[PDB]
């Protein structure tokens, strides 16, 4: 079992057994505490269904997907070695009903993929079947024996103390101070509880040197009994803010913090990193702080109702005044009747007062309206952010998450994993929920692994917490997945080495081309594993490389264009699997944007609208390094303009429509490509403006030979969005004109915009969370408050329609002005 821990450490990228960077047993208690829910999920899941992981959705089949089916008949081609027979199938027919219709144990598995069609669910309720219908692809399956479930085998009093809390600041120690000579420094100790300061105490500004002592006893205005569970002693250093460290006043065992503490401090408003209980690991270079500390038990009038209702109606970013807070609390039993009032009501609570917390806990016990109400993701996500530090408030949100089908868990997984950063303690209801859903489904578990792993590799603030959560997962997923992750980690480690070695060696010379091909030759010849699962697509199995097709892309960060043969021999097409390995940009920023685009698609699915978005695979694997999916038969918009006019930016309107006519053979395929372009442009115009990533150079915008348009490279981040005259010519418009396709485009854009406006609260919370956990540069109140204006908060459907149509005209009025200005900066 000693070699097993060594295996886990290699799969995590962090040692959970290491106690070099702790001042308490929280992580070890969490490791022990997670054993119970781990073994509780392993010994409760269906062993057969877990091995086959049926990717199913209980959501209704949309209006656009029903029109594709003929006489309630879906053709599915079943394969037997060489022979194949197409069968007429009803959408309501279960996989078992189709099997009895074939012969008149064996399971139906997709050709080329490790995706199975099992379970008591209709054929139309499968995610692969819905994908085939959307792309107009034919359903091909191979009849083979189900996988052995034996392969997934798993290895066997505080309220008695009226004293006003005090902290002794002994002093600060830094080995080497920066060259800036000379400034003054003071210690700012704050008692926080969900980004809310309960009390603040500063020190006398002494000069900044390698050693600064104080011995100062800082007494706070808050009593020891009034300190809540999850409150943080935030120790800061100002000149302005340079060093920070946090300490949980109440431990994981409900005890008040007592003793001597030497904490190593992080260097430099809404950032998730400023909340961490973890100290800086680099003890030989980081600023230190010495402190001294010397068990917690478990009818309204008309005008006022209108006031309370107007408060509940406001957006999540709308600030609450003292009057608003006092009203929500006085009428807390009326506020409990409205589930949308819960975030605002729980922000109105005076957490620094015991009696109020007790009354809040009494209020939370009266949960009946909350338990019965329909799950609102945006509302549930609101209670899991930086503004909520109470485990009872946070648990009622985790309670509502339990009703999410494995389909929707995948939609919000990244953001739920990022929400763990807002948890005061390592062991939390949300951490246990992710673990439970990760062991219940192989797909969620695979994605959870990479989501946690991406954070362990490039975040010292949260690497310890996530390493415990991952170790807990890896100790219950099974040896089948354990070996798969081993093969995936091995290939990634080997390929990342080559990416940086090649980058060290503007133009792509013949020397570097042969060097990469030689490096890949040495790796394929007895070193690289024969087969590995694609991190961005668990179904797809990659095998041997295609060294001939392998190259180094003509980009400033020298990315590796890699092509692999499909390891699955039952594969239909002989098309290679394409992966891009890149270093230099934060791919976590691309992971977040792309997952939001997948959320935006599912939002449009509820309104039965299909905006042809292309949220390609992108997984962050390490520090500034990760992988991308190669979208087959696609080119850059700038590259299409470079065919006619290369070196210069004399952009011609006709080029795009000529490129589509060239790549599409039949005239019907051209109209189908223009039809795909009409929807894809519409979706990407709305999605980009809402997120405020509209202003882009056409080098970062792509199109497929099938007509599908898509934005790329979000690692970087005037016009509201990108609507150029060349895009408008495909529609059939030039200058001040109209077209049957432009009239269509304007109608779909407005349909898409107002469809997202129904899920305003969801988008606002997902965006607010994105800027805190994934954007270390965009951490201001004004940065988050952009989404409100973009989505037109508190506006009529007519005004909002008119607002977006004006943004369309701004792009028409500018035309090429923005792209031409982009050409004078990025290119030259
Ligand atoms: C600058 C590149 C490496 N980058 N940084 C973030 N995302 C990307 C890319 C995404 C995609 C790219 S590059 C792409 C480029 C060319 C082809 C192609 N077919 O030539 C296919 C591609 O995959 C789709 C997304």
């Amino acid at each position: 079992s000693q070699a097993f821990q060594r295996q886990l450490t290699a799969l995590i990228g962090y040692d959970v057994t290491d106690v070099s960077n702790v001042h308490d047993d929280e992580l070890e208690f969490t490791r022990r505490g997670l054993v119970t829910p781990r073994m509780a999920e392993v010994a409760s899941r269906d062993p057969k269904l877990y091995a086959m992981h049926p990717w199913v959705t209980s959501k209704p089949l949309p209006e656009y997907l029903w029109k594709k089916i003929a006489n309630n008949c879906i053709f599915i081609v079943i394969h037997r070695s060489t022979t194949s027979q197409t069968i007429k199938v009803s959408p309501d027919d279960t996989p078992g009903a189709i099997l009895q219709s074939f012969f008149t144990d064996f399971v139906l598995r997709v050709c080329g993929r490790d995706e199975y069609l099992v379970g008591e669910t209709p054929i139309k309720n499968f995610q692969w079947v819905r994908h085939c219908l959307k792309n107009g692809e034919e359903i091909h399956v191979v009849l083979d024996t189900p996988p052995d479930p034996a392969l997934d085998e798993v290895r066997k009093s505080l309220w008695d103390c009226d004293r006003k809390f005090r902290v002794k600041i002994r002093g600060i120690d830094i080995p080497v101070l920066p060259r800036n000579t000379d400034l003054t420094v003071f210690v700012e100790a704050n008692i926080q509880h969900g980004q809310q300061v309960l009390c603040q105490r500063r020190t006398s500004p002494k000069p900044f040197t390698e050693e600064v002592l104080w011995n100062v006893w800082l007494e706070f205005s808050i009593k020891i009994k009034d300190l809540p569970k999850g409150a943080l002693l935030n120790l800061q250093i100002y000149c302005q803010l340079l060093y920070y460290v946090n300490l949980l006043l109440i431990d994981h065992r409900f005890l008040l913090r007592r003793g001597e503490y030497v904490l190593h401090m992080w260097q430099i408003s809404f950032n998730a990193d400023k909340l961490t209980s973890a100290t800086n690991p680099d003890k030989e270079n980081s600023m230190s702080i010495s402190i001294l500390l010397d068990a917690l038990p478990k009818e309204m009038p008309n005008q006022l109702r209108k006031q309370l209702e107007a408060i509940i109606a406001t957006d999540p970013l709308n600030p609450l005044t003292a009057e608003d807070k006092e009203l929500l609390w006085h009428f807390r039993y009326e506020s409990l009747k409205h589930p949308k009032a819960y975030p605002k009501l729980f922000s109105s609570v005076k957490w620094g007062q015991q009696e109020i917390v007790a009354k809040t806990y009494q209020l939370l016990a009266r949960r009946e309206v909350w338990d019965q109400s329909a799950l609102d993701v945006g509302l549930t996500m609101q209670l899991l952010d930086c503004n909520f530090s109470d485990e009872n408030v946070r648990a009622i949100a985790v309670q509502k998450l339990e009703s999410l089908e494995d389909d929707d868990v995948l939609h919000y997984l990244l953001q739920l994993v990022q929400a763990v950063k807002f948890e005061p303690y390592h062991d939390s209801a949300l951490a246990r929920f992710l673990l439970k859903r990760g062991l219940r489904n192989k797909r969620i578990g695979h994605f959870l692994f990479w989501f946690l792993r991406s954070e362990i590799a490039q975040s010292r603030h949260y690497q310890q917490r996530f390493a415990v959560i991952l170790e807990a997962y890896l100790r219950g997923c099974g040896t089948a997945m354990l070996h798969d992750f081993t093969q995936q980690v091995q290939v990634i480690e080997m390929l990342q080495k080559v990416t940086l070695d090649i980058k060290s060696l503007y133009d792509v010379s013949s020397q570097v081309i042969s060097q990469l091909k030689q490096k890949l030759e040495n790796l394929q010849n007895s070193q690289l594993p024969e087969s590995f699962r694609v991190p961005y697509d668990p179904g797809l199995k990659a095998g041997a490389l295609a060294i001939e097709k392998c190259k180094v892309m003509a980009s400033k960060k020298k990315p590796l264009w890699l092509e692999f043969k499909c390891a699955d021999p039952t594969a239909l097409s002989n098309e290679t699997i394409g992966i891009i390995f890149k270093h230099g940009d934060d791919l976590r920023q691309d992971m977040l944007i792309l997952q939001i685009l997948r959320i935006m698609e599912s939002i449009w699915e509820t309104e039965s609208l299909d905006l042809c978005l292309l949220p390609y695979g992108c997984i962050s694997t390490g520090d500034k390094i990760g992988m991308i999916e190669i979208v087959k038969d696609a080119t850059t918009i700038a590259k299409i303009q470079q065919s006619t006019v290369g070196n210069t930016g004399a952009f011609k309107d006709e080029v795009l429509n000529h490129w589509l006519k060239e790549k599409s053979p039949t005239e019907e395929k051209f109209q189908a490509a223009v039809e795909r372009f009409v929807y894809s442009c519409a979706g990407y115009c709305v999605a980009t403006f809402v997120l405020g990533i509209g202003d882009r150079h056409n080098d970062n915008i792509m199109i497929t030979e099938t007509g599908n348009l898509f934005h790329i490279d979000f690692g970087h981040i005037r016009v509201p969005f990108v609507l150029t005259p060349d895009f408008l010519f495909v529609m059939g418009t030039s200058g001040k004109k109209t077209s049957p396709h432009f009239q269509k485009f304007q109608d779909i854009c407005v349909k898409a915009y107002l469809a997202l406006r129904h899920h305003t609260n969801l988008l606002i919370i997902l965006f607010s969370m994105m800027l805190m956990t994934g954007m270390p540069q965009l951490t201001s109140k004004e940065d988050i408050e952009y989404i409100r204006d973009a989505l037109t908060v508190g506006k009529n459907e007519e005004d909002a329609k008119k607002y977006f149509l004006d943004q369309i005209e701004v792009c028409r009025d500018k035309g090429w002005t923005v792209q031409f200005n982009w050409f004078l900066h990025l290119v030259l």
